[PDB]
């Protein structure tokens, strides 16, 4: 449960149970050959796995430095490597026996992740969204509609995620012998750092395998954008041990780190305990938890995962953070340079790796993790493009 | 140029040379090392090929007839197959030295593909666009420009499709030295049917050993829909020359064949010469060309393909259609039971196959051509409910 000095399971006794159950299954089937293949099988067949490791030249001969490789991650179905997580803990929760999915999501993209998962394994899924939230994407309601999931709109409290996650816990609490709670990001109590993790290093098992293959050597620089931390974990994990490969992580610098208005957990923020996990939180002058801010939805999250906690502290990865507005120069240069509209949220990695390729060496290889596609995202950065001149 | 007694090149002379020219061209670099070295590149790592074959082990069992494998163009990048034949032409054009690209178009996708494609490949993209249609997709005219593709809205007329094509029929005339007319359908004059075709063959050649893959045997049947024809005859004609394999094109049977709200151009079309092509077209008493309709703005064309006339005629494949409200059923229902939002036009598809399915033994399959993801139609869906 520990990475480190971080992680645990600091939970309710109520929870404790339900964690408890969960750890042992998942012991019983991550090495499970049968558990495995069925994986393996969604995975190639439903998520389109492997996704491409692409050369982008246009972009890497415009900055006139390191070759910038593009882990394709948009193309998983879905559009976001949020699938890769959504099938693993889905399959585990049908093989454990449950009948039913349960998750939280702001944006939705979570929520639509675990509604396509649910379908996949003809399993029920009640997604927990704040009103508000709902009122603000209603798409991402609709397509988790169509999906055969029953968005459950949470009118209590603010109406926010906070107040979704709380409903999430208390009805996993009561419906933990049919219903899973699927976590999106390497975050909570243990085990759920671990899993999202494990169901995410597809990711960097084949961009290892995909580079070795076009460039016969091991990346110099691999950069991700870190939210929660999972598609930063995914591709990060398998080179952790190869000790030559810097790692990146890209926390969203919203409209300044010294704004007080992002979501740099791991930059800004104080190490304690919240969400069931020792982490980075962003804290006021008393300690209370402060609101976030990213023009990234899914990067605006006022903590981050304990493994990155631990990465850093062990200077294993280096954590840096990325503007809104480097993050929305980044989304208009890849889609004219290279046709690819990236999610907000890969844009930071994009916008990262392209200031680290023009002080690096033509031979010198970065892989960007393109962790989603952008099509979410055009009503934002459409707003964004209006208020300039 | 010719599919038996449906193609040919009915184009003013000033269209002619153009066309020779890229006849030349794509007869030089079809099978050069050098070019499909390229373009298998850019599908692979770019577009995201190969597309995965899925078993709709659910939809299968609820239904209780053939199995039913989907190939999965939806997971291409920019969500349809249409991306195929953008990259092929998009290249053949930089490698015939063109420095630029044109296209037109109505609900927007052809336009985002070819300005995709003319990204990857560093080309000048102008899309020619009704001032009508700019105002009705205003995402899409965002997305090409994001592309850095230019939307040259046309006034002109009745700012429609028809006024679009004819400007980009213009420009082409004058700058087909430097630029490429980029048509996204089997349809238009030689050698734009044989060429997109050509493009899309991907679809069918993986699926065959795909399915020799998962089954050991060859499909029972392939079914595809047909707007123009492009994506069907990708799937359909690697299949051409194995004789078992029944081939069954979806038209867009819209609120109905007898309404005379469809676009079922190879069932209730006249042959006649229009686009540059001899094909199936709508027709009205008058001989005038019909307006077509389909709540699939993809499959919404009066036209129908050459090389689908041929395979009609000669039997080797037969064509049905699926009215607007089945398709809507077979959207929601894929959506539901296997976790897939397919696109309208490819709902068509699925719809018959379920159909088809049902009337087959459970030893049988059908694969089924799933031409793209229904992000884009999500609007049009919530509007029909
Ligand atoms: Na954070
Ligand atoms: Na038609």
């Amino acid at each position: 449960m520990w990475f480190g000095e971080f992680g645990g399971q600091y939970v309710p006794e109520t929870l404790v149970g339900p964690l408890k159950e969960l750890e042992k299954a998942y012991k019983r089937f991550k090495d499970d050959e049968e558990f495995n293949r069925q994986l393996n099988y969604y995975l190639k067949t439903w998520a389109g796995r492997p996704t491409p490791l692409y050369y982008a030249k246009r972009l890497t001969e415009k900055i006139g430095g390191a070759k910038v490789y593009l882990k394709r991650e948009d193309l998983v179905h879905g559009g976001a490597h949020k699938t890769n997580n959504a099938i693993g803990q889905a399959l585990l929760a049908k093989l454990m026996g449950k009948t039913r999915l349960i998750a939280e999501t702001g944006a939705g993209q979570h929520g639509v992740a675990t509604a396509m998962a649910g379908a996949l394994l003809g399993m029920k899924v009640d997604i927990y969204m704040g009103a508000e939230d709902v009122e603000r994407q209603k798409m991402n309601v609709f397509r988790m509609k169509l999906l055969g999931a029953n968005v459950i709109p949470v009118n209590s409290g603010s109406r926010t995620l906070k107040d979704a996650i709380n409903e999430a816990l208390r009805d996993w609490v009561a419906t933990f012998e049919y219903t899973h709670y699927l976590i999106g990001s390497v975050v909570g109590p243990h085990p759920y750092p671990t899993i999202v993790r494990d169901f995410q290093s597809v990711i960097g098992r084949e961009a290892k395998a995909q580079i070795l293959e076009a460039e016969g050597q091991l990346p110099d620089v691999i950069v991700a954008c870190v939210g929660g931390g999972s598609n930063a974990m995914g591709i990060f994990y398998p080179f952790v041990n190869d000790k030559k490969v810097k790692l990146v992580g890209v926390e969203a610098g919203g409209k300044g780190l010294e704004s007080g208005k992002h979501s740099a957990s791991l930059n800004a923020g104080q190490v304690g305990v919240s969400e069931g996990m020792l982490s980075y939180f962003l804290q006021d002058e008393e300690g209370q938890i402060k609101p976030s801010h990213s023009i990234a939805p899914g990067l605006d999250y006022p903590g981050v995962g304990p493994e990155h906690a631990y990465l850093k502290k062990i200077q294993r990865a280096e954590y840096v953070a990325v503007t809104d507005e480097e993050a929305l120069k980044a989304f208009h240069e890849l889609s004219r340079t290279e046709g690819i509209i990236p999610a907000l949220e890969s844009a930071h990695a994009v916008a990262y790796a392209m200031k680290l390729a023009k002080e690096m060496s033509r031979d010198e290889i970065i892989i960007v993790n393109l962790s989603g596609r952008g099509d979410k995202d055009l009503d934002i950065v459409l707003k964004a493009s209006g208020n300039v001149l």
